């Protein structure tokens, strides 16, 4: 389904956003990419020669690669969703034709995470302030209260009165999270998930000041949650509450966070303030 976005509520595909110049931006962008992934993005950069896949062209509807992407125009209208869609065929078509366990399965979703990563960046330029002193105040709180919730926290907040009754209000979904799997008990983790994260490491990274920028801690705190779903089968428990946990700090960031900046700076009683160093290299 070329149609179904991987996340049909993601901001990528809800917000009418463009990037100006997007066709410069999508080649600058798939490059950097290629020379710092390499091992990773190598199998996607090419369609596989029609000569030896046969079943491959018989199964794929439609074939996908980074190269095709790179030759294509995307600077009209609905070019940022036909860019994403494509983008996310590296993933779906690899996912249809390979076995979902697979490590060239993983590696195409890697591909699609770190692609849409620097997309999610780009397109939130205006809003991408520094962290100065008092937007990391607020950060961290927001941080703690990701790590604080409980299912029916979570719950209330998402589904208000639609909330399921009785939902547990001790364990807190951020457990698994925190700290990275010990390396010599799952080596094969470390074989699958290329970009690991946890939160306690994010959260140490917040609090000592190596975030620039407010997306550069997001995308962190998006890569724990994604990677969950990259090494888990779809049906583990871990898995749901990667996706819950995603979910919720979503609404925190777009419902609490950034509405409590704006209004902190109508008041006066917050700068926001821009780095922006590379900003429109691609240009």
């Amino acid at each position: 389904d070329y149609n179904a976005p991987l996340n049909p509520k993601s901001e990528l595909f809800l917000d009418d956003w463009h990037i100006p110049k997007f066709n410069r931006f999508i080649s600058f962008t798939l490059d950097v990419l290629i020379d710092k992934y390499k091992d990773i993005f190598k199998d996607f950069i090419k369609l596989p020669s029609r000569k030896f896949h046969p079943q491959y062209y018989y199964k794929i509807q439609q074939p996908m690669s980074i190269n095709e992407i790179k030759s294509r125009d995307y600077e009209y209208e609905d070019g940022p969703s036909n860019f994403l869609l494509d983008v996310e065929l590296l993933t779906k078509n690899c996912q249809a034709y390979n076995e979902y366990d697979s490590l060239i399965v993983k590696n195409s979703m890697q591909v699609v995470m770190l692609i849409e990563f620097e997309v999610l960046k780009a397109k939130n330029l205006k809003r991408n302030y520094l962290i100065n002193s008092e937007v990391k105040a607020k950060l961290l709180h927001y941080l703690n209260k990701l790590v604080d919730a409980t299912e029916k926290k979570i719950n209330q907040a998402l589904l208000g009165a639609s909330s399921p009754k009785n939902l547990d209000d001790k364990v807190k979904l951020s457990e698994p999270f925190m700290e990275l799997v010990d390396k010599d008990e799952l080596p094969e983790y470390y074989e699958i998930v290329h970009s690991p994260m946890a939160l306690s490491i994010v959260k140490q990274n917040l609090e000592i000041g190596q975030y620039s920028k407010i997306y550069d801690f997001i995308i962190d705190m998006l890569l724990v949650f994604q990677n969950a779903h990259i090494f888990n089968d779809p049906s583990a428990l871990i898995y749901k509450d990667a996706t819950t946990l995603t979910n919720y700090f979503n609404y925190l960031i777009q419902k609490e966070f950034f509405p409590e900046l704006q209004d902190l700076n109508e008041r006066g009683e917050i700068n926001l303030e821009f780095d922006k160093f590379e900003f429109e290299n691609y240009l």
